[PDB]
């Protein structure tokens, strides 16, 4: 079994990620953050993973915080989870159409961070998604790809080739990282 | 199983479908186009679907009402066959180098129609592939992908990365097209 | 003797093709694309070979798959007639002017293919020669020339230095790949 | 079973390839060129071929001959060991991150040789990777991908998205091919 | 007989070469430079000299004085072995394809010497050929066409076309100039 | 035999030429105008024509009138000369080097008059070369071509791929004209 729970307690946060590479989308999230609950439950449910996320922070500061710290742990348990990365598929990639929008995510697990991302719109880095609660600035996503890649210690290419739509922007971004990582995570039978 | 029959008889024309997406390639294409009847039969047979397509129209005035009803039928049969879209892995994507062509499609279904179409080279708006019957002119590659996307209420992109030969680009996209949706119409086992 | 007989029975087309490379330009070529028939017997008489070719193909499409099939079969021939490469000039250029037209061929037989097309102006890339049967688009050009030079497994160079009409920059390509052709087939005298 | 033995004696070399299709990435190169050495065991390993590569060349002048006819013999190889190529996905594509370098191939074996290769950066046409052997010279990636294409008799378009560093760029230009093959080559159940 | 042997000893070079322009590509270079030596027996070769070049010189510094010392030596051979340069074609040019490269090389003997060396891509100015010996730096190449016309007392026009690989570009420019000089010192029947 | 003679009496100038395409070179040229008598007698000889011409015309106006009628005899003579044609190698070419210039000439004698001179530098639209005598303007070198093409009936075409002295410019364009011409009018062993 790939599954892995992390705790982590900052002076701005506080999460718990129980994470299971082997799921069937069983995912429920609760950052305070509710576009970032969002895309994380997409993220969990296009990967396949059974995921819970509980996350309270410092969201009367901005989302930022609370964000890193979720992403940073997330990252953490994707690592821990994937142990010796024996067998696997390793190299997976994704196309996510949204309407107008199509992104694309690659990754090698294997052990060495990398991330690089390109082709967003110069409008993501002052966007904001604003409803009823905390709202989310678009110029986080690079930074939720990076800690994702860091603390997972994994090769993340996340790749806008166009769009308009931020919400769509966003969110095909996620649903690509998630199947990209669903195809890498798989037993490799050869 | 998922099969669909559409009839579909206008001023213009007079179209049967009989579509199988759980198929073997067993085509039959016959619409008075025979560069379209090529193109549909190439869509066909490489998403291994059954499919047999009757179609007679206007082709005195040029191959346009033909080729757009066919694409309209040839849609609503995709989309009546997909029912539910419950257990399928709903996104694909697929390659075809031709020669010095490459092209990619990228696709969603799950229900909203969307058709982006990049990347033709310009020369294709303009272009006409003709033999001894009714010949096609190239800028309704466009018109054939829009009209499928709306139709089957998916979410269809089609890029040219690079190509010259009109026949390589356009026969390079159809395929690009039939082996996205054969992946995307596949049972997903998780 | 330096003969090859090649027989190519496809699902688009029907080729014969009997070649001698030390031949006095007896040469019949019918393809069912005229203007094509006009090209290949411009190249069979101006490199002095005997060739005859008759080809039965899908012109109800148009006359690509008939003029590749065709191109594929005849550079396989010329490779097999040329056998051991042994004592001959191996290389070969000529150039043709044609009223307006300057075109020029290179050559390199000994074994690896190879194909360089330049300068053909871009009008040629959405051209159509068309009289009163299956119209010559001269996209294909081109892709003649590579599908000679990558079954004949030779070096093939052919560019166009200037010129104007279609059928002017088209015949006087084929001439010199004839030409060029000529020269490298001769025996060397040392 | 999809094995082949070619031994290739020329001039300038003597080349033993010996490849099953259907491996576990069982794979010994010794070329006299380590850094190629290391690119083609990258490239057995990650197609999942069984592949031994012995070959002694004339390195005194450089790697180039031992290269071109290893990587000439090794599609000899890939082509006889396809057979007739019946029943395959004959379509694949893989994208390879290396750190900051994002690669791409994308195959079709189903019998006429192809190459296109795009995107390397410039520095790459006059870079030498160098250790306590015979160096490796960059430049000579684009002729290893069309010699390989050329005498498999397929398809294969190799793409830079971006990188820096030389090492990252050929090594995931040769894993991108390795698993476009993989895809390609496997049975396709349909 | 057109017959010549020339001993040229130097502070930093020594040097015999023994050539027959009347020859059959009887040719054996050792200069202690690998490559060098096999762009002069592909010249001796493809000119059909008969052609034997012995050379020793200070390698521990580079190739450049060699290289120098050897091509001023082989032009003193070539114009000594002319003589009177009487009842020969005068003229000679030749194109070579080599791969991608497309080089050519015209001359006029009779007896004044001038060298002009265009087309070369701006990276051979900075290119190094290297094996397991002396390396050969590609930015010599004009310097040795000079050499030798100054030497030999003729004009030689030497032009790459278009290229990409230092070793096609560098070895059809040799192959060019030989094939010119071959066709320059034959006699002229008229 | 391949022999005319021409005689032209115009209110400008007096012309009697006789030619033999099958000569060796036996030339003697007296037109009133020092330079294009060196012109003419090299364009003879590098052609291995016999060839005399006499012309005396109103050169107190110019040497225009002399010149063009002078040219329009000698093509015509070229003409008749050839006869049927039958026979020939019909297509010729020649470079020629002259220090800094290399000038190229390509022909196709068989019966349609066209002439493309190009590259020549600017400044020899305006350059006069001037002795004791009569000058030449430069200028009518493209004139001269011209008449030749048009009253021999034969296409022509005369490029500068560089140069700088007017004089090597002019010469190496006769001399690759007459070397040219010298290819295409020898029997044809085939
Ligand atoms: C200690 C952390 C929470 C710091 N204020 C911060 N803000 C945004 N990124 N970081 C690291
Ligand atoms: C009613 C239809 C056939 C119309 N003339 C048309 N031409 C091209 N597109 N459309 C919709
Ligand atoms: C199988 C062949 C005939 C294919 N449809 C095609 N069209 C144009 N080039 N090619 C390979
Ligand atoms: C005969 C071969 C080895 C030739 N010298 C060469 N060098 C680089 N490519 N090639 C074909
Ligand atoms: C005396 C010679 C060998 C001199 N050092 C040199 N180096 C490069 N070219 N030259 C003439
Ligand atoms: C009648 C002729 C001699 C006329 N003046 C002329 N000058 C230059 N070209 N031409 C035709
Ligand atoms: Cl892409
Ligand atoms: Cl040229
Ligand atoms: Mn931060
Ligand atoms: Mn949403
Ligand atoms: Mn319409
Ligand atoms: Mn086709
Ligand atoms: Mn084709
Ligand atoms: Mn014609
Ligand atoms: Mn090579
Ligand atoms: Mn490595
Ligand atoms: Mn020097
Ligand atoms: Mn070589
Ligand atoms: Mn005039
Ligand atoms: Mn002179």
């Amino acid at each position: 079994s790939r599954r892995a729970r992390i705790e982590r307690r900052t002076r701005e946060s506080d999460i718990v990620i129980e994470l299971d590479l082997d799921g069937t989308g069983q995912v429920a999230v609760d950052t305070g953050v509710p576009f970032y609950d969002h895309m994380l439950t997409a993220l969990g449910s296009h990967a396949s993973f059974d995921l819970t996320v509980r996350a309270t922070g410092d969201v009367e500061i901005e989302a930022h915080h609370t964000i890193e710290d979720t992403a940073i742990a997330l990252g953490t348990a994707l690592g821990q989870a994937l142990g010796d990365k024996r067998g696997i598929r390793r190299f997976g990639d994704a196309f996510i159409p949204m309407d107008e929008t199509l992104a694309h995510a690659a990754v090698d697990l294997s052990g060495r961070p990398y991330c690089v991302h390109t082709g967003e719109p110069d409008h993501l880095q002052h966007t904001t998604i604003a409803g009823s609660s905390v709202p989310y600035h678009t110029v986080i996503n690079r930074h939720v790809f990076e800690s994702l890649a860091a603390n997972a210690r994994i090769a993340l290419h996340v790749r806008v080739l166009y769009g308009r739509d931020p919400h769509h922007i966003t969110e095909a971004q996620y649903k690509a990282v998630a199947r990209a990582l669903r195809q890498a995570v798989e037993p490799d039978p050869r």
